């Protein structure tokens, strides 16, 4: 819509208060235009229609339990188009500003969120496994992050390339949690997941074989569930990002951490630049191998972390 650039206050799923960027005709509505072409947040009311009615509220305030989940989508949305434009210096997924689109309340009980290849969608969950999913600040940035890696490398989503594409999407919405330095760990989903159960979480970068994941290449799954493994699969690769930043001994190899900002730059230039659609395992490595060689020489201990790292996971 058209009219007054305002900010609202609510609370999110969490239950956690913060401001958010609103747009004032008649209605206050989840748009935000302090951001590139800007950020709609939708009501999906329960249904699969997308992306629903535009979020309309009439006094700018966004307290009811209604309002949690929209108010997390828009805002964390706002967090992770932050990340890339100041730490990245790319504006939007598409570089070029794209409108960013979130649809909350989809479906009824939904266990999931995800990219359609135009927006986000997120579920309320069931209230058993999950909690409203945009309550997760890494749920939020892996979602946007399958955008940037479509108008980007394009990885298809199934197999190697599809394993790599959902690592991305985890390291990245990882990133983006330590960035905002929201209660940050190396765990996917923690805040969301099993509200029950304190403690697990759905995928562990750090451990992935902790729910039972691969760590390791010779221990990969080669079968056709979950598009020939992309979230199984994607241990391996997130056990190598960890261990290039934060170093460990993993199957006897050492790895001298290096970081996570550099950790960020050197899977940013390998998405960015050398993964194609169907790169896989080994190409990733080379890419990755590449990266660190253009930033920081070949010579540098960069890029021998990251030649460490992928030993360790047993990629060649
Ligand atoms: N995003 C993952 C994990 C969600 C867990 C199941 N709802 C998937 O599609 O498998
Ligand atoms: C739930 C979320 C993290 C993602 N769509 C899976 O995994
Ligand atoms: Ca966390
Ligand atoms: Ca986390
Ligand atoms: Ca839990
Ligand atoms: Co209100
Ligand atoms: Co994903």
């Amino acid at each position: 819509i058209t009219g007054t650039s305002t900010v609202g206050v609510g609370r999110g799923v969490l239950g956690d208060q913060k401001n958010i960027n609103t747009t004032y005709s008649t209605y206050y509505y989840l748009q935000d235009n302090t951001r590139g072409d800007g950020i709609f947040t939708y009501d999906a009311k329960y249904r699969t229609t997308l992306p629903g009615s535009l979020w309309a509220d009439a006094d700018n305030q966004f307290f009811a339990s209604y309002d949690a989940p929209a108010v997390d989508a828009h805002y964390y949305a706002g967090v992770t188009y932050d990340y890339y434009k100041n730490v990245h210096n790319r504006l939007s997924y598409d570089g070029n500003n794209a409108a960013i689109r979130s649809s909350v309340h989809y479906s009824q009980g939904y266990n999931n969120a995800f990219w359609n290849g135009s927006e986000m969608v997120y579920g309320d969950g069931d209230g058993q496994t999950f909690i409203p999913l945009s309550g997760g600040i890494d749920v939020v940035a892996h979602e946007l992050t399958h955008a940037v890696t479509d108008y980007t490398a394009g990885l298809i989503y199934q197999n190697e390339s599809g394993a790599i594409n959902e690592a991305i999407s985890d390291i990245f919405g990882t990133l983006v949690e330590f960035y905002a330095n929201k209660n940050p760990d190396w765990e996917i989903g923690e805040d969301v997941y099993t509200p029950g159960i304190s403690g697990d979480s759905l995928r562990s970068m750090s451990d992935p074989a902790k729910y039972g994941d691969p760590d390791h290449y010779s221990k990969r799954y080669t079968g056709t569930q979950d598009n020939g493994g992309v979230h199984i699969n994607s241990g391996i690769i997130n056990k190598a990002a960890y261990l290039i930043s934060q170093g460990g001994t993993h199957y006897g190899v050492s790895v001298v951490g290096i970081g996570r900002d550099k950790l960020g730059k050197i899977f940013y230039r390998a998405l960015t630049q050398y993964l194609t659609p169907t790169s896989n395992f080994s190409q990733l490595r080379a890419a990755a191998v590449q990266s660190a060689t253009d930033l920081y020489g070949s010579t540098s201990q960069e890029v021998a972390s990251v030649k460490q790292a992928f030993d360790a996971v047993g990629v060649k």
